[PDB]
Protein backbone atom coordinates (compact mmCIF):
# COMPACT_ATOMS: atom_id res chain seq x y z
CA UNK A 1 0.00 0.00 0.00
CA UNK A 2 2.99 2.38 0.20
CA UNK A 3 1.65 5.86 -0.50
CA UNK A 4 4.72 7.58 -1.99
CA UNK A 5 8.08 6.33 -3.42
CA UNK A 6 9.60 7.71 -0.22
CA UNK A 7 7.73 5.32 2.06
CA UNK A 8 9.83 2.74 0.25
CA UNK A 9 12.98 1.32 1.85
CA UNK A 10 16.56 1.43 0.55
CA UNK A 11 16.55 -1.92 -1.31
CA UNK A 12 12.99 -1.78 -2.71
CA UNK A 13 13.09 1.75 -4.12
CA UNK A 14 16.35 1.00 -5.93
CA UNK A 15 15.84 -2.60 -6.99
CA UNK A 16 12.10 -3.25 -7.09
CA UNK A 17 9.89 -5.35 -4.82
CA UNK A 18 10.73 -8.95 -4.10
CA UNK A 19 8.77 -11.69 -5.78
CA UNK A 20 8.05 -15.31 -5.00
CA UNK A 21 10.55 -18.11 -5.54
CA UNK A 22 9.73 -20.55 -8.33
CA UNK A 23 6.84 -22.68 -7.18
CA UNK A 24 7.84 -25.89 -5.36
CA UNK A 25 6.50 -27.77 -2.31
CA UNK A 26 7.64 -25.15 0.24
CA UNK A 27 7.53 -21.97 -1.86
CA UNK A 28 4.01 -22.57 -3.05
CA UNK A 29 2.05 -23.93 -0.11
CA UNK A 30 -1.64 -23.57 0.63
CA UNK A 31 -2.65 -20.13 1.89
CA UNK A 32 -1.64 -20.18 5.58
CA UNK A 33 -5.20 -19.59 6.79
CA UNK A 34 -6.37 -22.79 5.07
CA UNK A 35 -9.12 -24.60 6.95
CA UNK A 36 -7.85 -27.80 8.58
CA UNK A 37 -11.19 -28.72 10.12
CA UNK A 38 -14.75 -27.39 9.91
CA UNK A 39 -16.79 -27.48 13.10
CA UNK A 40 -20.58 -27.76 12.96
CA UNK A 41 -23.03 -27.10 15.79
CA UNK A 42 -24.76 -30.17 17.23
CA UNK A 43 -27.57 -30.36 19.77
CA UNK A 44 -26.83 -32.65 22.70
CA UNK A 45 -28.06 -36.02 21.50
CA UNK A 46 -29.05 -35.31 17.88
CA UNK A 47 -27.63 -33.91 14.63
CA UNK A 48 -29.45 -32.32 11.70
CA UNK A 49 -28.29 -34.45 8.79
CA UNK A 50 -30.02 -31.99 6.49
CA UNK A 51 -28.07 -29.25 8.16
CA UNK A 52 -24.87 -31.26 8.04
CA UNK A 53 -25.62 -31.22 4.34
CA UNK A 54 -25.71 -27.48 3.85
CA UNK A 55 -22.76 -27.34 6.27
CA UNK A 56 -20.56 -29.18 3.78
CA UNK A 57 -21.84 -27.19 0.80
CA UNK A 58 -21.12 -24.00 2.66
CA UNK A 59 -17.59 -25.22 3.50
CA UNK A 60 -17.15 -25.89 -0.18
CA UNK A 61 -17.86 -22.29 -1.20
CA UNK A 62 -15.39 -21.23 1.49
CA UNK A 63 -12.61 -23.55 0.25
CA UNK A 64 -13.16 -22.81 -3.44
CA UNK A 65 -12.44 -19.22 -2.41
CA UNK A 66 -9.53 -19.81 0.00
CA UNK A 67 -7.79 -22.03 -2.55
CA UNK A 68 -8.13 -20.12 -5.79
CA UNK A 69 -10.79 -17.43 -5.70
CA UNK A 70 -9.38 -14.83 -3.42
CA UNK A 71 -9.53 -12.12 -6.12
CA UNK A 72 -12.95 -10.72 -7.17
CA UNK A 73 -12.35 -11.44 -10.81
CA UNK A 74 -11.60 -15.11 -10.08
CA UNK A 75 -14.88 -15.38 -8.18
CA UNK A 76 -16.90 -13.98 -11.02
CA UNK A 77 -15.03 -16.01 -13.62
CA UNK A 78 -16.04 -18.93 -11.40
CA UNK A 79 -19.70 -18.35 -12.22
CA UNK A 80 -18.75 -18.26 -15.87
CA UNK A 81 -18.78 -14.50 -16.22
CA UNK A 82 -16.11 -11.92 -17.03
CA UNK A 83 -14.71 -8.65 -15.70
CA UNK A 84 -13.24 -5.64 -17.49
CA UNK A 85 -9.78 -4.71 -16.29
CA UNK A 86 -11.54 -1.54 -15.17
CA UNK A 87 -13.76 -3.56 -12.81
CA UNK A 88 -11.12 -4.28 -10.18
CA UNK A 89 -8.71 -1.66 -11.54
CA UNK A 90 -6.05 -4.08 -12.66
CA UNK A 91 -3.08 -3.45 -14.92
CA UNK A 92 -3.56 -5.12 -18.27
CA UNK A 93 -0.99 -7.77 -19.06
CA UNK A 94 -0.22 -7.08 -22.67
CA UNK A 95 2.67 -9.47 -23.19
CA UNK A 96 4.77 -11.91 -21.19
CA UNK A 97 7.86 -13.70 -22.47
CA UNK A 98 10.55 -15.65 -20.62
CA UNK A 99 13.72 -17.66 -21.17
CA UNK A 100 16.70 -19.41 -19.64
CA UNK A 101 19.94 -17.46 -19.39
CA UNK A 102 22.93 -19.56 -20.50
CA UNK A 103 26.52 -18.64 -21.33
CA UNK A 104 30.04 -20.06 -21.17
CA UNK A 105 33.07 -20.69 -19.03
CA UNK A 106 36.30 -18.76 -19.41
CA UNK A 107 39.36 -20.97 -18.84
CA UNK A 108 42.26 -20.00 -16.56
CA UNK A 109 45.60 -19.94 -18.34
CA UNK A 110 48.27 -18.76 -15.87
CA UNK A 111 50.49 -20.72 -13.44
CA UNK A 112 47.93 -20.59 -10.66
CA UNK A 113 44.66 -19.98 -12.57
CA UNK A 114 45.31 -22.76 -15.03
CA UNK A 115 42.55 -25.26 -14.37
CA UNK A 116 40.12 -22.76 -12.97
CA UNK A 117 37.00 -21.45 -14.71
CA UNK A 118 34.71 -18.45 -14.44
CA UNK A 119 31.15 -18.54 -15.69
CA UNK A 120 29.95 -15.67 -17.84
CA UNK A 121 26.18 -15.97 -18.18
CA UNK A 122 25.16 -14.05 -21.30
CA UNK A 123 21.87 -14.69 -23.13
CA UNK A 124 20.41 -12.79 -26.08
CA UNK A 125 16.65 -12.38 -26.36
CA UNK A 126 13.65 -10.74 -28.06
CA UNK A 127 10.54 -9.51 -26.26
CA UNK A 128 7.91 -8.63 -28.85
CA UNK A 129 4.59 -6.92 -28.15
CA UNK A 130 1.99 -7.22 -30.94
CA UNK A 131 0.31 -3.98 -32.11
CA UNK A 132 -1.85 -2.80 -29.21
CA UNK A 133 -4.77 -0.37 -29.15
CA UNK A 134 -4.53 2.16 -26.34
CA UNK A 135 -8.14 3.14 -25.44
CA UNK A 136 -7.27 5.76 -22.80
CA UNK A 137 -4.29 7.94 -21.91
CA UNK A 138 -1.87 5.91 -19.81
CA UNK A 139 1.44 4.08 -19.44
CA UNK A 140 3.01 1.06 -21.06
CA UNK A 141 5.35 -0.42 -18.48
CA UNK A 142 7.77 -3.23 -19.11
CA UNK A 143 9.52 -4.97 -16.25
CA UNK A 144 11.94 -7.89 -15.86
CA UNK B 1 -0.48 -74.50 11.37
CA UNK B 2 0.00 -78.16 12.36
CA UNK B 3 3.75 -78.74 12.55
CA UNK B 4 3.98 -82.47 11.75
CA UNK B 5 1.56 -85.06 10.21
CA UNK B 6 1.31 -86.45 13.75
CA UNK B 7 -0.26 -83.30 15.19
CA UNK B 8 -3.10 -84.24 12.87
CA UNK B 9 -6.19 -86.03 14.20
CA UNK B 10 -7.60 -89.41 13.16
CA UNK B 11 -10.03 -88.18 10.48
CA UNK B 12 -7.86 -85.41 8.98
CA UNK B 13 -4.63 -87.39 8.58
CA UNK B 14 -6.51 -90.19 6.81
CA UNK B 15 -9.07 -88.27 4.80
CA UNK B 16 -7.74 -84.74 4.32
CA UNK B 17 -8.89 -81.44 5.83
CA UNK B 18 -12.50 -80.36 5.60
CA UNK B 19 -13.48 -77.68 3.13
CA UNK B 20 -16.34 -75.23 2.87
CA UNK B 21 -19.82 -76.19 1.73
CA UNK B 22 -20.89 -74.85 -1.65
CA UNK B 23 -21.50 -71.14 -1.26
CA UNK B 24 -25.08 -70.18 -0.32
CA UNK B 25 -26.63 -67.60 2.03
CA UNK B 26 -25.52 -69.36 5.25
CA UNK B 27 -22.35 -71.12 4.07
CA UNK B 28 -20.86 -68.00 2.59
CA UNK B 29 -21.65 -65.14 4.94
CA UNK B 30 -19.67 -61.98 5.55
CA UNK B 31 -16.52 -62.49 7.64
CA UNK B 32 -17.84 -62.68 11.22
CA UNK B 33 -15.82 -59.66 12.35
CA UNK B 34 -17.58 -57.46 9.78
CA UNK B 35 -18.14 -53.90 10.95
CA UNK B 36 -21.81 -53.21 11.73
CA UNK B 37 -21.25 -49.61 12.79
CA UNK B 38 -18.32 -47.19 12.75
CA UNK B 39 -18.04 -44.80 15.68
CA UNK B 40 -16.37 -41.42 15.27
CA UNK B 41 -15.19 -39.09 18.04
CA UNK B 42 -17.22 -35.91 18.50
CA UNK B 43 -16.51 -32.93 20.75
CA UNK B 44 -19.42 -31.99 22.99
CA UNK B 45 -21.40 -29.56 20.86
CA UNK B 46 -19.56 -29.68 17.52
CA UNK B 47 -18.41 -32.14 14.84
CA UNK B 48 -15.55 -31.83 12.36
CA UNK B 49 -17.32 -32.37 9.05
CA UNK B 50 -13.91 -32.42 7.40
CA UNK B 51 -12.91 -35.09 9.85
CA UNK B 52 -16.17 -36.94 9.37
CA UNK B 53 -15.00 -36.98 5.78
CA UNK B 54 -11.70 -38.73 6.31
CA UNK B 55 -13.55 -40.92 8.83
CA UNK B 56 -15.67 -42.41 6.06
CA UNK B 57 -12.74 -42.76 3.66
CA UNK B 58 -10.79 -44.54 6.34
CA UNK B 59 -13.75 -46.87 7.01
CA UNK B 60 -13.76 -47.61 3.32
CA UNK B 61 -10.16 -48.85 3.27
CA UNK B 62 -11.06 -51.00 6.27
CA UNK B 63 -14.13 -52.55 4.60
CA UNK B 64 -12.47 -53.08 1.23
CA UNK B 65 -10.01 -55.19 3.22
CA UNK B 66 -12.45 -57.01 5.54
CA UNK B 67 -14.66 -57.94 2.58
CA UNK B 68 -12.20 -59.12 -0.04
CA UNK B 69 -8.64 -58.04 0.62
CA UNK B 70 -7.62 -60.07 3.59
CA UNK B 71 -4.70 -61.68 1.71
CA UNK B 72 -1.60 -59.56 0.90
CA UNK B 73 -1.75 -60.39 -2.76
CA UNK B 74 -5.36 -59.20 -3.01
CA UNK B 75 -4.37 -55.89 -1.43
CA UNK B 76 -1.59 -55.31 -3.89
CA UNK B 77 -3.69 -56.44 -6.84
CA UNK B 78 -6.11 -53.81 -5.54
CA UNK B 79 -3.63 -51.06 -6.37
CA UNK B 80 -3.28 -52.57 -9.81
CA UNK B 81 -0.02 -54.36 -9.14
CA UNK B 82 1.00 -58.02 -9.08
CA UNK B 83 2.79 -60.52 -6.84
CA UNK B 84 4.97 -63.52 -7.68
CA UNK B 85 3.79 -66.74 -6.09
CA UNK B 86 7.11 -66.48 -4.25
CA UNK B 87 6.00 -63.20 -2.64
CA UNK B 88 3.54 -64.68 -0.17
CA UNK B 89 4.85 -68.23 -0.64
CA UNK B 90 1.72 -69.61 -2.23
CA UNK B 91 1.25 -72.88 -4.07
CA UNK B 92 0.77 -72.29 -7.77
CA UNK B 93 -2.58 -73.42 -9.10
CA UNK B 94 -1.62 -75.05 -12.35
CA UNK B 95 -4.97 -76.53 -13.34
CA UNK B 96 -8.47 -76.86 -11.96
CA UNK B 97 -11.25 -78.94 -13.50
CA UNK B 98 -14.61 -80.03 -12.10
CA UNK B 99 -17.77 -81.94 -13.01
CA UNK B 100 -21.04 -83.44 -11.85
CA UNK B 101 -21.06 -87.11 -10.90
CA UNK B 102 -24.08 -88.91 -12.38
CA UNK B 103 -24.91 -92.60 -12.74
CA UNK B 104 -27.88 -94.97 -12.77
CA UNK B 105 -30.36 -96.92 -10.73
CA UNK B 106 -30.25 -100.69 -10.40
CA UNK B 107 -33.76 -102.21 -10.28
CA UNK B 108 -34.85 -104.76 -7.67
CA UNK B 109 -36.09 -108.00 -9.18
CA UNK B 110 -36.93 -110.42 -6.35
CA UNK B 111 -40.19 -111.00 -4.43
CA UNK B 112 -39.39 -108.34 -1.85
CA UNK B 113 -36.85 -106.14 -3.70
CA UNK B 114 -39.01 -105.85 -6.78
CA UNK B 115 -39.88 -102.17 -6.96
CA UNK B 116 -36.86 -100.98 -5.07
CA UNK B 117 -33.85 -99.19 -6.57
CA UNK B 118 -30.24 -98.56 -5.62
CA UNK B 119 -28.30 -95.66 -7.04
CA UNK B 120 -24.83 -96.34 -8.40
CA UNK B 121 -23.14 -92.99 -9.00
CA UNK B 122 -20.37 -93.55 -11.54
CA UNK B 123 -18.90 -90.74 -13.65
CA UNK B 124 -15.95 -90.88 -16.06
CA UNK B 125 -13.69 -87.86 -16.42
CA UNK B 126 -10.46 -86.33 -17.78
CA UNK B 127 -8.26 -83.88 -15.88
CA UNK B 128 -5.68 -82.48 -18.27
CA UNK B 129 -2.73 -80.28 -17.32
CA UNK B 130 -1.11 -78.38 -20.22
CA UNK B 131 2.69 -78.64 -20.57
CA UNK B 132 4.16 -76.81 -17.58
CA UNK B 133 7.64 -75.39 -17.02
CA UNK B 134 9.07 -76.28 -13.62
CA UNK B 135 11.50 -73.44 -12.69
CA UNK B 136 12.73 -74.94 -9.41
CA UNK B 137 12.90 -78.39 -7.80
CA UNK B 138 9.55 -79.16 -6.19
CA UNK B 139 6.28 -81.11 -6.15
CA UNK B 140 3.30 -81.35 -8.44
CA UNK B 141 0.35 -82.24 -6.23
CA UNK B 142 -3.08 -83.13 -7.46
CA UNK B 143 -6.02 -83.33 -5.08
CA UNK B 144 -9.75 -84.00 -5.37
C1 LIG C 1 4.08 -23.76 -22.32
C2 LIG C 1 5.29 -24.23 -21.56
C3 LIG C 1 6.24 -23.03 -21.47
O1 LIG C 1 6.67 -22.49 -20.20
C4 LIG C 1 5.48 -21.86 -21.98
C5 LIG C 1 6.47 -21.03 -22.82
O2 LIG C 1 7.41 -21.85 -23.56
P1 LIG C 1 8.71 -21.30 -24.34
O3 LIG C 1 9.55 -22.49 -24.63
O4 LIG C 1 9.18 -20.01 -23.80
O5 LIG C 1 4.39 -22.42 -22.73
C1 LIG D 1 -7.84 2.38 -35.86
C2 LIG D 1 -8.73 1.42 -36.60
C3 LIG D 1 -9.88 1.07 -35.66
O1 LIG D 1 -11.26 1.32 -35.99
C4 LIG D 1 -9.75 1.98 -34.48
C5 LIG D 1 -10.07 1.14 -33.23
O2 LIG D 1 -9.59 -0.22 -33.33
P1 LIG D 1 -9.96 -1.42 -32.31
O3 LIG D 1 -9.57 -2.68 -32.98
O4 LIG D 1 -11.24 -1.17 -31.61
O5 LIG D 1 -8.39 2.46 -34.54
C1 LIG E 1 -17.89 -70.95 -16.27
C2 LIG E 1 -19.04 -71.64 -15.60
C3 LIG E 1 -18.52 -73.00 -15.13
O1 LIG E 1 -18.54 -73.41 -13.74
C4 LIG E 1 -17.05 -72.99 -15.35
C5 LIG E 1 -16.67 -74.38 -15.88
O2 LIG E 1 -17.68 -74.94 -16.76
P1 LIG E 1 -17.70 -76.47 -17.30
O3 LIG E 1 -19.05 -76.70 -17.85
O4 LIG E 1 -16.95 -77.38 -16.41
O5 LIG E 1 -16.83 -71.91 -16.29
C1 LIG F 1 12.88 -75.22 -22.90
C2 LIG F 1 12.66 -74.13 -23.91
C3 LIG F 1 12.74 -72.80 -23.16
O1 LIG F 1 13.71 -71.78 -23.49
C4 LIG F 1 13.20 -73.13 -21.78
C5 LIG F 1 12.39 -72.23 -20.82
O2 LIG F 1 11.03 -72.03 -21.26
P1 LIG F 1 9.99 -70.97 -20.61
O3 LIG F 1 8.87 -70.85 -21.58
O4 LIG F 1 10.68 -69.85 -19.94
O5 LIG F 1 12.95 -74.54 -21.63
Amino acid sequence: TEANPSNLNEDDARYGFRCCHLKNIWSAPLPPETKLAEEMGIESNSIDIMGLQAAYAQLHTEQERTYFMQRYRDVISSFGGSTSYDADNRPLLVMHTDFWASGYDVDGTDQSSLGQFSGRVQQTFKHSVPRFFVPEHGVMMTLA
